[PDB]
């Protein structure tokens, strides 16, 4: 539960998986290092970062928490400790526990290569749009390769045309150059507008979580699920936007490149029934749906989103026999 090693040079981190990744950020700091990808909360460990392979606003540009992952030890159910590598022998093995969920077994510690940086600041243009349409076309002139992080809050309680209006916030990191003399002494340390210098809380800021992702071509379709969401009634306030860059090895990962979405449906009549519905309809298009505690996902559809799920059924086995490490979740996705 401790942090072994930290270098600059190589941007290397030696770290154990209960470790957050807020205690992470405070340590790597001064060193110029930054976490690659960001949890929601400061109670995410390593351990949990991997597990669920995390992706963030910048997903485009770095893709998730996996990617970034030079080594880990996972502690497996006979009793052996694995070294796992995304390239050595055993890379198998590492990209089935990037995607596991801890059913590969328990990660102990991890190597991490972090983002280099110059400062704790990020600098942002920020942009609203009026509509659906507008959003769409603001996220393809090919303008999101200016920006590492990006992120966008959107309309979609009201009626077309101002259905899928946005509130877009992007930035990067910003450089020393780049800072006011105030904040240039401490540099490493804790809806238009244009190279707005913000800290970690200013950028990055009962219900039901729906997330899902649709591949990029498939545009049209995308925004026919988010007019049927409007006409559905089911009205969510806190609604996300993102455009994802490419995938992983991890067989078990969510994100593929496509149109991200995440809403917070306030449990009404006949909720259940609708969800059940724009499950199909997001699978229909070769989207895929973000697998949470909440789910409230059929292991049909589990099996469907998945073209490797065998594949990493047969690598789970491998290694849990005896199902040890099989939780209530993984029995009802029917993982086993």
């Amino acid at each position: 539960n401790r942090i072994h090693s930290i270098d600059s040079g190589t941007r290397l981190v030696d770290v154990d998986a209960g470790v957050s990744l807020d205690q992470l950020m405070k340590a790597a700091l001064p060193h110029g290092l930054w976490v690659p990808v960001l949890p929601g909360t400061r109670q995410v460990t390593v351990g949990g970062a991997i597990g669920c392979d995390i992706h963030g606003k910048n997903h485009h540009s770095a893709g998730s928490f996996g990617n970034h992952v030079r080594s880990m030890e996972l502690l497996t159910a006979n009793g052996e400790v694995r070294h796992l590598t995304p390239a050595g022998p055993d890379s198998d093995l590492f990209w089935a526990t990037v995607g596991g969920n801890g059913l590969t077994g328990i990660i102990l510690r991890a190597t991490i290569e972090m983002t280099p940086t110059e400062t704790a600041y990020f600098i942002a243009d920020g942009d609203v749009t009026g509509s659906l349409d507008e959003t769409i076309a603001f996220h393809s002139d090919g303008s999101e390769a200016n920006y590492t992080y990006s992120s966008a809050w959107f309309d979609a309680i009201s009626k077309p045309p101002k259905l899928g209006r946005a509130a877009i916030s992007r930035g990067s990191l910003a450089k020393l150059d780049q800072l006011p003399s105030k904040l240039q002494k401490d540099p490493l340390k804790f809806g238009t507008y244009r190279n707005k210098v913000q800290n970690l809380t200013q950028f990055y800021h009962g219900f039901l979580q729906y997330q899902f992702v649709v591949p990029t071509e498939a545009v049209e379709e995308f925004k026919s699920i988010i007019v049927d969401i409007q006409r559905s009634g089911h009205y969510s306030f806190l609604n996300v936007f993102k455009l994802f860059g490419p995938g992983n090895q991890a067989p078990l990962s969510f994100p593929i490149p496509g149109w991200n979405v995440c809403v917070d449906f306030p449990i009404k009549a006949g909720l259940h029934e609708f969800v059940t519905e724009l499950d199909r309809r997001v699978l229909e298009f070769g989207g895929r749906l973000y697998t949470a505690k909440d789910s409230r996902t059929t292991a049909e559809t589990f099996h469907a989103m998945y073209p490797r799920i065998d594949e990493w059924i047969r690598i789970r086995r491998s290694v849990d026999p005896d199902g040890v490490f099989a939780s209530d979740m993984a029995r009802r996705l029917q993982l086993l």
